DNA sequence: AGCGTGGGCTG
DNA sequence: TCAGCCCACGC
């Protein structure tokens, strides 16, 4: 951890500048990518992405076993495992 | 379920 | 830096 946050209010620290500059938008409320749709601002890129499907109804990820489609990776692999009990 | 959103990390 | 994943946690 070379980097840690400045704002007092805050005990955080990264490896990478990258992970540091990325972080202090929680504390700037900094939200750069509007989604054309609602209007609503993101803090991220690829969250604003994901979210997007919730107006398109895009389901890129499909599980192996039923074959039910997901907006996002995480969300098919959260189900999978139901398949187990 | 639906889906917001930060951390770790790759490229 | 940004882009864009996975991963994780929350409600
Ligand atoms: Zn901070
Ligand atoms: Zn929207
Ligand atoms: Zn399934």
């Amino acid at each position: 951890r070379p980097y840690a946050c400045p704002v007092e209010s805050c005990d955080r620290r990264f490896s990478r500048s990258a992970e540091l500059t990325r972080h202090i938008r929680i504390h700037t409320g900094q939200k750069p990518f509007q989604c054309r749709i609602c209007m609503r601002n993101f803090s991220r890129s690829d969250h604003l992405t994901t979210h997007i499907r919730t107006h398109t109804g895009e389901k890129p990820f499909a599980c192996d076993i039923c074959g039910r489609k997901f907006a996002r990776s995480d969300e098919r692999k959260r189900h999978t495992k139901i398949h187990l009990r």
